């Protein structure tokens, strides 16, 4: 059954863009389109005009807004924001029936924040308020969400990518997956959901166990896995992967998938390869399984994308009829990172009240007759807290 109808298909976008929820902030409501990051912890949206921007939260049209008399600076590596903190009313139209007042950035200068044509105006930090800027005083949108009302301190992410190009007018028409707040909707997923603890409440952090490729063991020493951390995170396209752990996945998966020879610019994610319509020859390339440590002592269980989650479907740089992909693992220097490649292959629910994350085969997840995502255990792991980094 589907406990949550409301809430289901909420979501629209896609990797490389983001997946989004509509929201309204301000008294009359303001519709604003909100990227899902479960990688950061501020509520932040467009204040003022930006090119990319076809709407943005005009404060002093608001009776409800109230003005905290504080900057926000948000340097980060690939770009920038800062802005104005306040706060307003808020509410998801598909979503709880409730209206919270939360704190607000209002962006007023960015750099390579704002995507052009992503259909989204702001972000949605899901993350815990450790790492809220300016510091861990101002509360994230969700711990007031769940202080003010009575929506149960949980939430859920099914993200659908959809294994072909969309382009701007498919985007829009189209359903990009669920944001399930204060619940676990079972028609998201099939077979068992298994847990995983939330090492730290700051990222959601977790402990990689294992990683395997084909059923190979990759054989580095599990510190290695979640050096400095390892952490969910709907706001990163790729599976991102510590230096170290990057060299030795990608000769791996190389080796398995060496029947055909793929450029270094392909390896690196710069470059898309393209094969003729309907021929991608998603069996040469491997599975990757990644174990993540059990709720139980000594157990653990293990996830498995495919092809088709790890390979982004892109528009041909010279427009044709064929299929075209970046390979979307990628090289980290702050450790694992299971991004929308991880996520498009799960239901992934955010236990915050157990202080756990949960895994299931999402119902949407893109896969062939031959081979599907997958979620088993348990397994027999030891020293598994050892995997942690200090
Ligand atoms: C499913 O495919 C996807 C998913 N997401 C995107 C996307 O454009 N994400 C995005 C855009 C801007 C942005 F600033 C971010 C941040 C906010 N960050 C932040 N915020 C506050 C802070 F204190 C420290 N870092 C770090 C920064 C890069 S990694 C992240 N998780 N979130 C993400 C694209 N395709």
């Amino acid at each position: 059954r589907g406990s949550f109808v409301e809430m289901v298909d909420n979501l629209r976008g896609k990797s490389g863009q983001g997946y989004y929820v509509e929201m309204t902030v301000g008294s009359p409501p303001q519709t604003l389109n909100i990227l899902v990051d479960t990688g950061s912890s501020n509520f932040a949206v467009g204040a003022a005009p930006h090119p990319f921007l076809h709407r943005y939260y005009q404060r002093q049209l608001s009776s409800t807004y109230r003005d905290l008399r504080k900057g926000v600076y948000v340097p980060y590596t690939q770009g920038k924001w800062e802005g104005e903190l306040g706060t307003d009313l808020v509410s998801i139209p598909h979503g709880p029936n409730v209206t919270v007042r939360a704190n607000i950035a209002a962006i007023t200068e960015s750099d390579k924040f704002f995507i052009n044509g992503s259909n989204w105006e702001g972000i949605l930090g899901l993350a815990y308020a450790e790492i809220a800027r300016p510091d861990d005083s101002l509360e994230p949108f969700f711990d007031s969400l769940v202080k003010q009302t009575h929506v149960p301190n949980l939430f859920s992410l099914q993200l659908c990518g959809a294994g072909f190009p969309l382009n701007q007018s498919e985007v829009l028409a189209s359903v990009g997956g669920s944001m399930i707040i204060g619940g676990i909707d079972h028609s998201l997923y099939t077979g068992s959901l298994w847990y995983t603890p939330i090492r730290r409440e700051w990222y959601y952090e977790v402990i990689i166990v294992r990683v395997e490729i084909n059923g190979q063991d990759l054989k580095m020493d599990c510190k290695e896995y979640n050096y400095d951390k390892s952490i969910v995170d709907s706001g990163t396209t790729n599976l991102r992967l510590p230096k170290k752990v990057f060299e030795a996945a990608v000769k791996s998966i190389k080796a398995a998938s060496s029947t055909e020879k793929f450029p270094d610019g392909f390896w690196l994610g710069e470059q898309l390869v393209c094969w003729q319509a309907g021929t991608t020859p998603w069996n040469i390339f491997p599975v990757i399984s990644l174990y993540l440590m059990g709720e139980v002592t000594n157990q653990s269980f293990r996830i498995t994308i495919l092809p088709q989650q790890y390979l982004r479907p892109v528009e041909d740089v010279a427009t044709s009829q064929d299929d075209c992909y970046k390979f979307a693992i990628s090289q980290s220097s702050t450790g694992t990172v299971m991004g929308a490649v991880i996520m498009e292959g799960f239901y992934v629910v955010f236990d915050r009240a157990r202080k756990r994350i949960g895994f299931a085969v999402s119902a949407c997840h893109v896969h062939d007759e031959f081979r599907t995502a997958a979620v088993e255990g348990p397994f027999v792991t030891l020293d598994m807290e050892d995997c942690g980094y200090n």
